[PDB]
């Protein structure tokens, strides 16, 4: 479902470490 490709929708994001639940430097959080 996550796209390799930057995709700036509203802001720009992809990849780097997660905000939330799990905190990790990987593409996956729980909603």
């Amino acid at each position: 479902g996550y796209k390799t490709s930057i995709s700036t929708i509203t802001i720009e994001d992809n990849g780097r470490c997660t905000k939330s639940i799990p905190p990790i430097c990987f593409p996956d959080g729980r909603p």
